[PDB]
């Protein structure tokens, strides 16, 4: 056997060279990948149990199809996979319902993406025992469906200005929602124009005329039985979009809609029936589970663009060899390679992540700061980071990357979409950078040592010099030696901006405005950092030897090409030399060099189908030009030879002439 | 009047109050982006003109279409276009003809794009003087429709391996052109799918068994009158795209395909009845014309994300004053305004593009082909760049809009897929830049063996000697020469260090191509900085061409953003050597923001200026109005979706999927 674990018997062999030359089993590898060994067999069992279920394929390839056909085919995928889910699945597994998702439903969207993502969420974390008990089973048996309303036409980033409002009728005892005007329309939660029957909704709660705030209540949306919108309720989708289209992202008003008080979502916060108000003592779910979304995507388009490398060759090296394989490019490795670094990076940091929310919430029945403002910076940088990383394969594919047979066009817009849900990427970093404000306001006034773990470098001292290509036994703790000190001294720089406005008269949020670009810069390396240190952590977790050489070399990588992209700040207080930036460029062409014999197999570690990865160019077996002529002659615009705008139009305008 | 002359009464106040703040005529500023006062004037006119006439109007949103239904809307407007063309426009003079089309058929593609964009173009500039008359008259009159087959499906940037092939039968007098294989099948021309009857056609031309290489073809594609495809033809789309879908890209296979002798493009080559060749003593043209196109599409979705920024309110600054437009935050104006500042910089350096383009070509009818050298190199980095910088800039400008932005309400989303496009068409970015690199590489050998005379204009500066420090922050000039002169030195650092790199490997025994791929990298970062410091003086060179004293402060302060921007964007390079300091660098920055508020008094009426009307720019966030909302609230309950209130997917499933438990 191979130690790749995706070769098979007549794969196209520019492919499988590139395969025969792992230094790992890519199993082990995908354990690491998906935390765990049994879990990353589980996937592939799911895998090879799909492949005897034909029902659940693409009934035809998804590019061919108007949005009606694939919304069609979504529902009709989910209806079977709802009915046979157990047969394949453990539906308590959280992680097998993901992966069978993405075989089955894809990246595009579907019609139930909202009732899991946040509905039930919510459910489970506002509603009270007895609401669960009326609400949360009849979701889970997936009896209705249900989506999370919170956006409205006029705001989305703000909140504390929403404009629906529940006003409590005491008599009654009942919520009157009402939308006072288009702005105050709910607008963009998913599944919500067609879809949901029911959802949670987001409004501001009035008693006695006093504001409350934003509150959160179950609403019933469309009768159950003919799925009409009941009385008073205005609802419709938002029209086609850059991408994830399969969603029927909706906007929803309110005449006057009358609902229980006991529609009020009552775990923490209550209302009593004479009105009587009592206050306790998120979206943070969305973001630290969106991580790994955005690594898969990534790695997706990776995936297929490397594959895609082995078997395209053009133009020649040596002019007495043969044309190259373009993955021979310096060039063509420079602008994937690094991109594989940042999606193992980020999968290790959104494990990490992810134990941090699980750690919190467990403590919830002085942490949760910290948890929000991780979250910020890395929902931020790693969509932001992906989009270009996608971005890069799409174009590393040559002409036919823009041709839907690569699909990378689409896991971009589904992925690039990130940047925006879940918190605006400007908003979220300046989000973490009133935490890192707030620190540096413990360092400068002398409590370093209240520093929380994730923060503790801004108040440690820096050696004079940073000691890359010095210290022997070239490690990577001088490389995160180095990250720390430019972001430390980023995050103080920008900071005593901020507080020096102040000292000098400016209003607190107009100093702010006047420092937000530059505070967005520390935030940024702030993170930068937490990526590093997370894929360090992990690379000294592994005892397999294969395994940790392979991501020990992916991690100089990593290091080099980041410190190189931010080498401004190394440089500005002479941190670094010349000679050293000079020894990361070095070091960066040798490990990309290093890399390609395993780029392929890193990859495959993946073990994404060609089902889930619904690319030809990505083809597992590499036989892409066959197919992808077989692609074209059976696209829609094929089926006739003279098309109607040539008989209606065109034609007649020539003979005119 | 107001000195914005895009202010309507009525318009949303949130918007005019930022249009009222401009300190420069808007048609004045027009001119200055079209190259004349009378070439802008003629812009309006045509917009003014369209408005009667409803015919050409877009049917319904396009967003709402299928593909189907998109090419059938395309071909109706373009029908009714050719018949009124010349009750609008100077059919000769166009121009008014790329006005038009921008207005009527957009950029998602039409059925004529590429009869226009290279098919017309290749027969200028290869067909000889009867050729012209045979085929190039047709294709004016649109008696036919024609496209530039090059790119096959295994080969598009090594022209050199092309796998098409024209044989020359001596007998019969004919080219048999054929297609071995699939991967030699053509694939990527724009409207060889379904639209084109006739292509110009990229072939290794073979005669007694010698193969002379890639050679250009008139070649019949389908019959006149039935459209068929004719004997030995194999043709098709080749399917949906990331975008630009009214475009039907096509496959074209051969076989055994026979064309007359006289097909051959003869302007520089000939071959004779017997067999006979003759040497001679583009492509260029599409990289050159291409720059305004991608500046206009930054500046479209730069229209939307502005104007959307003035009425967009979010959030508070001061808690006790009322939610502010996004368009106050600094990071809002950061991410927009630098943009701006890119959009006039590339017209301005796609215009001085032109005038070269035009310059050679001239100068081709005499020697004197003694800068087509220096063309090549220019446009070979530009349109890397640019196109890599407007994809940047498309993208912030979306994500700008919140939400929205991702619906097709904004329409940037289609602008983003469309222009991104030309980092791979008309040569990939990675190619062309390494294309530019030989170039820099034979200038930095000029330099080292002390011919540095012999440098042209565009390259001189590699030979010039750098003073020891950068004097921005140190010595008043009247602006922007230290810049430039700091962007000169970085520039030309890195390509004689990449160039000695390469130099060195070869001294130390590596064959040229393995220490050329092993430098390409490094390399490319030299092409990057020349192009980036063209652009910088192309833009410096306008501002100070300027006399009206208003126009001239308001491109100098977009100037001025532009240089700090920039210069921050690569202060590696400045800080490496210690050419800047850590307090120049930091001058630098307190420049970028205090440019930004500078700026935004006149931001709107700087993307007014280029003059979109909404039926061009097919936006609802970006209405010139300022109606948002109400507008975008029609836009989403008239949209597909809507037609019925349950839909189908409920009916069939999901309903029968909920009762079942
Ligand atoms: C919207 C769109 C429209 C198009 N319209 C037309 C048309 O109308 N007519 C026509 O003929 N073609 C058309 N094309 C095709 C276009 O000309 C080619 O796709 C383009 O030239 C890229 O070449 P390629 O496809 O072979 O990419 P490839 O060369 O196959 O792959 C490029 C990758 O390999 C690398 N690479 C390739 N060669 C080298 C090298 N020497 N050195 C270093 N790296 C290298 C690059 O780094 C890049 O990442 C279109 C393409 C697109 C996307
Ligand atoms: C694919 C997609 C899916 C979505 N799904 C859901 C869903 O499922 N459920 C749901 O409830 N909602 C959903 N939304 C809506 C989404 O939550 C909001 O769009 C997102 O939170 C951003 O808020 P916004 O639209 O108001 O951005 P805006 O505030 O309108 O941003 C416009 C510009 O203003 C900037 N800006 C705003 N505030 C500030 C500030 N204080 N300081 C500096 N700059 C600022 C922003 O950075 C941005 O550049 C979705 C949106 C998209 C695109
Ligand atoms: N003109 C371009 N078109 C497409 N992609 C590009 C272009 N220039 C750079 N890239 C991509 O951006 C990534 C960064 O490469 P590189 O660091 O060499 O360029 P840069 O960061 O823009 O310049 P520098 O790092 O020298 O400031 C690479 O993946 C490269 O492929
Ligand atoms: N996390 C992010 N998400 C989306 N866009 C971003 C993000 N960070 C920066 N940008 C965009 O990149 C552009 C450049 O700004 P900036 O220089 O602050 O970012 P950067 O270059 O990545 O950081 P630095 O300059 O410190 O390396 C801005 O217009 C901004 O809109
Ligand atoms: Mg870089
Ligand atoms: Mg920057």
């Amino acid at each position: 056997v191979h130690l790749n674990k995706t070769i098979q018997e007549g794969d196209n062999p520019d492919l499988t060279a590139e395969r025969l030359t792992a230094t790992f089993d890519t199993h082990a590898m995908a354990a690491q990948i998906y935390g765990g060994e049994m879990r990353a067999r589980r996937r592939r069992e799911i895998t090879a149990k799909l492949a005897e279920i034909p029902e659940l394929h693409d009934s035809m390839p998804l590019p061919y199809m108007t949005r009606e056909e694939k919304i069609m085919e979504s529902a009709r995928k989910l209806t079977v996979l709802t009915q046979r889910m157990s047969e394949i699945i453990d539906p308590t597994d959280a992680g097998e319902l993901y992966h069978l998702n993405n075989e089955v439903l894809g990246i595009e969207g579907n019609p139930m993406a909202l009732h899991g993502v946040m509905f039930i969420p919510a459910l489970n974390a506002q509603a009270s025992d007895e609401q669960q008990a009326k609400w949360l089973i009849r979701a889970l048996r997936r009896e209705i469906i249900g989506t999370y309303a919170q956006t409205e036409m006029g705001h989305g980033t703000n909140l504390q200005n929403l404009e629906t409002t529940a006003t409590y009728d005491i008599g009654t005892q009942e919520f009157v929602l009402h939308t006072p005007k288009i702005t105050a329309l709910k607008w963009w939660p998913g599944n919500l124009g067609k879809s949901s029957n029911y959802a949670v909704v987001v409004a501001h709660m009035y008693i006695k005329g006093k504001n409350f705030g934003p509150h959160t209540f179950m609403v019933p949306l469309r009768d159950e039985k003919t799925h009409k919108p009941l009385p008073g309720i205005t609802i419709g989708d938002i029209g086609p979009k850059m991408a994830y289209n399969i969603v029927d992202n909706g906007f929803l008003g309110f005449n006057n809609y009358r609902i229980p008080r006991t529609n009020l979502l009552m775990r923490h916060t209550k209302v009593e029936a004479d009105g009587t108000y009592i206050k306790p003592p998120a979206m943070v779910h969305v973001r630290s589970y969106m991580l790994t979304g955005q690594a898969i995507m990534l790695s997706y388009a990776l995936n297929i663009a490397t594959r895609y490398s082995a078997v395209r060759r053009q133009g020649q090296i040596d002019k007495n060899e043969p044309e190259v394989k373009v993955l021979e490019y310096q060039t063509q490795q420079h602008r994937l390679f690094p991109f594989i670094a940042r999606a193992y990076a980020f999968q290790f940091a959104g494990a990490e992540t992810v134990k941090l929310y699980e750690r919190v919430l467990k403590e919830m029945k002085s942490l949760m700061a910290d948890l929000h403002a991780l979250t910020s910076g890395l929902k931020s940088v790693v969509t932001h980071q992906t989009g270009e990383g996608i971005e890069q394969a799409r174009m590393a594919c040559g002409g036919h990357g823009y041709s839907m047979a690569s699909y990378i066009s689409e896991i971009y817009g589904v992925a690039i979409g990130g940047c925006t849900y879940a918190g605006e990427n400007m908003v979220m970093l300046l989000q973490l950078a009133r935490y890192l404000v707030k620190s540096a306001a413990l360092v400068k006034s002398g409590k370093a040592s209240q520093l929380g773990p994730l923060v503790a470098y801004l108040g440690a001292r820096s050696e004079p010099t940073s000691l890359i290509d010095r210290v022997p036994n070239g490690g990577i703790t001088e490389y995160i030696k180095t990250f720390q000190h430019i972001a430390k001294r980023q995050t103080l720089k920008a900071a005593n901006k901020f507080f020096g406005l102040m000292e000098n008269g400016e209003k607190r949020e107009i100093a702010w405005n006047k420092s937000s670009v530059e505070l967005n810069r520390a935030s940024r390396l702030h993170t930068r950092l937490f990526i590093v240190e997370a894929f360090a952590r992990r690379v000294n977790e592994i005892g397999d030897i294969t395994i940790k050489e392979a991501l020990s070399d992916l991690l100089h990588l990593h290091v080099n090409y980041e410190l190189l992209d931010v080498a401004t700040y190394a440089l500005e207080d002479g941190f670094m030399s010349s000679t050293q930036l000079d020894y990361v460029r070095d070091q960066l062409y040798f490990y990309l060099q290093k890399i390609r014999p395993n780029a392929v197999s890193l990859l495959d570690s993946w073990e994404f189908s060609d089902r889930e990865l619904r690319s030809v160019l990505g083809r597992r077996d590499g036989h892409v030009y066959e197919n992808l002529f077989k692609w074209a002659k059976e696209s829609p615009l094929n089926k006739t030879d003279v098309l109607p705008s040539v008989d209606t139009y065109l034609k007649p305008m020539m003979e005119k002439a």
